[PDB]
């Protein structure tokens, strides 16, 4: 009632949030034929993401459809290596090792170990992202991260803090984030409520700046701050 696991013909993405909105039916349950109007309405209805930001994200998602100048995408188009999907994900392995779309327990265990507290703050988020970049560079001989991939990696850590939690304190309960990644269901039962205030492109930019500012390398090894 309100949630159903993907069945045999349903397609899913490397994005835990889109997978979640498909499992709840905010997006089409089968993960196919997502248009700009469906995107605005799903992200609006479930999370209170503003239309300007939903439109921007749809822009990128549409570039993953193999058909050129496309006006829709499917969730599985998003899995195409090095368009939006990138190495050093928090809950997925690098394509080099295996399929980069499904939840990977080994990788997620690394990420969790840097959330050292019941409340995840900007510092813990920044720290987990950084260890995934460094781990992927030293274990994956085909490791790469484009300027777009770097921007998306920083944006993705800002998102789970800002959209799932309180964007003002820039904090989110650890148990809410763990539940979303592990179940691809919204943690309503743990206290998650759709926020009253819309989440905008400038909220995303600001939190991305806080992530960058909380990185303290004596010397940056590779692409750790590109936007
Ligand atoms: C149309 C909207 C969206 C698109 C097209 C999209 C696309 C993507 C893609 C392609 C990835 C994979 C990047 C990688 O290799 O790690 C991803 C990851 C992610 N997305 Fe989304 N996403 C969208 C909306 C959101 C929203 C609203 C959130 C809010 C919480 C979100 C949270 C995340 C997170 C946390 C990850 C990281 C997963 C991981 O690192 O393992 N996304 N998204
Ligand atoms: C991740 O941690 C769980 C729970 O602590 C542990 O039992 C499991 O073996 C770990 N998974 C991997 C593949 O490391
Ligand atoms: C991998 O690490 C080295 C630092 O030894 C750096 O030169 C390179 O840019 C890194 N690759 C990426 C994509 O960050
Ligand atoms: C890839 C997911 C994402 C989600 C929100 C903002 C930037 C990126
Ligand atoms: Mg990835």
């Amino acid at each position: 009632s309100g949630w159903q696991a993907p069945g045999p013909n349903d397609v899913r993405a490397p994005c835990p949030m889109l997978n979640t909105l498909a499992n709840h039916g905010f997006l089409p349950h089968d993960g196919k034929g997502i248009t700009v109007n469906k995107t605005i309405d799903a992200l609006g209805s479930a999370l209170n993401i503003d239309a300007n930001l939903s439109t921007l994200l749809f822009g990128f998602a549409a570039t993953t459809n193999p058909q050129p100048n496309a006006t829709f995408f499917d969730l599985d188009h998003l899995s195409r290596h090095n368009i939006l999907e990138h190495d050093a994900s928090l809950s997925r392995q690098d394509s080099y090792f295996g399929p980069a779309d499904v939840f990977n327990e080994a990788v997620f265990n690394q990420t969790k170990s840097f959330w050292t507290g019941d409340i995840i703050d900007v510092q813990m988020a920044a720290n987990a992202r950084i260890v995934r970049l460094l781990t992927s560079n030293l274990t994956n001989p085909e490791y790469s991260l484009s300027d777009l991939g770097s921007a998306f990696s920083i944006g993705e850590s800002a998102a789970y803090i800002g959209i799932l939690g309180d964007k003002k304190s820039a904090t989110v309960p650890k148990s809410w984030v763990e539940y979303l990644f592990e179940n691809e269901r919204l943690p309503y039962e743990l206290g998650f409520k759709r926020p009253n205030d819309p989440f905008t492109t400038d909220d995303l930019g600001d939190l991305s700046t806080q992530i960058i500012n909380a990185q303290h390398f004596p010397q940056s090894p590779g692409k750790v701050e590109k936007r």
